[PDB]
């Protein structure tokens, strides 16, 4: 009855929007508890919804935006300093590709004092375009408790894979060092020099 899922908000006019799920299904709000919600292009959200009739009609019970960003500019030697080296925790299955985004659920230590900067960068987009780094800067935030966070990164700036699938390597830093997660990525959502030859 009640479903909870990450969705992409797709605007249409004024405050009208539909929701696109990772498996590509579209959901059209027939009712809502948040009628003053402002849909934005290219924004993901955690949505609590009830199916009304089965593309489907729904009631939006709640909708909580997930921080949604594009891949940030490489800053070279200044990456550690700008983007941070503050460790996080990501379990297997808490990172996934859905609707052309890289989606992450991660944990870290928070203190309530300073906003953390969350990014995805390509250390070498020319030679290694499908190798990314998930970066976290806590700055001077005390480490008082464990807290969870969600983010989505728009992957549409990665080179076109044509309609083939490639390996996407995402590196991140933990308390026991650098780790990697390997996902399959195809620029064609449907099917879900360096690129001209293999």
């Amino acid at each position: 009855d009640i479903w909870i899922a990450v969705a992409t908000v797709v605007p249409e006019g004024n405050n009208v929007y539909y929701l696109r799920l990772d498996d590509g299904d579209k959901l059209w709000p027939a009712a809502t508890n948040y009628p003053n919600y402002q849909p934005k292009p290219n924004q993901r959200a955690l949505v609590n919804f009830t199916i009304l009739a089965d593309s489907h009609y729904i009631k939006v019970n709640a909708i909580h935006n997930i921080l949604t960003k594009s891949i940030a500019k490489n800053e070279g030697a200044a990456n550690d300093s700008i983007y941070g080296t503050d460790p996080v925790s990501i379990y297997n299955n808490n990172m996934w590709i859905g609707d052309g985004y890289l989606n992450i659920y991660f944990e870290t230590l928070w203190g309530g004092k300073t906003a953390h900067f969350i990014n995805l960068i390509q250390p070498d987009a020319e030679n290694d375009p499908y190798t990314l780094e998930f970066r976290h800067n806590a700055y001077d935030d005390p480490q008082y408790t464990i807290g969870a966070g969600r983010v989505a990164f728009n992957l549409s700036s990665l080179p076109d894979t044509k309609g083939e699938t490639v390996d996407l390597v995402v590196n991140y830093w933990t308390s026991e060092g650098k780790q990697a997660y390997k996902l399959k990525y195809n620029s064609d959502k449907t099917k879900m020099n360096i690129t001209d030859m293999k």
